[PDB]
């Protein structure tokens, strides 16, 4: 260099204490939870469309009991109505399992 400087700093006060930390920190994850989110968002939406299906499944066994009514198109009904209670019993618990992963794709 070509210059010249004259810096200093002054003698200390009397203050003596803690001085120091260690707050040192830092964050960073996958996405993998919301990943999570978009498949059982989709997974309620997919077993939904199957349950309005089980729906009008049953509504196709009622005009099978409607065609030919013996006690197995009636039956039958049960058992379409029981894939409805399949997907009810499904869509509480999976839209449950939305309101906790839900409830962390805020995290």
């Amino acid at each position: 260099m070509h210059h010249h400087h004259h810096h200093g700093k002054p003698i200390p006060n009397p203050l003596l204490g803690l001085d120091s930390t260690e707050n040192l920190y830092f964050q960073g994850i996958d996405p993998f939870t919301m990943s999570t989110l978009q498949e059982l968002q989709e997974n309620i939406t997919a077993h939904e469309q199957q349950l309005v299906t089980a729906r009008q499944k049953l509504k196709d066994a009622e005009k099978a009991v409607e065609v030919d009514p013996d006690d197995v198109n009636k039956s039958t009904l049960q058992n379409r109505r029981a894939a409805v209670s399949t997907l009810e019993t499904k869509l509480g618990e999976l839209k449950r399992q939305l309101a906790d992963l839900v409830a962390a794709q805020k995290l």
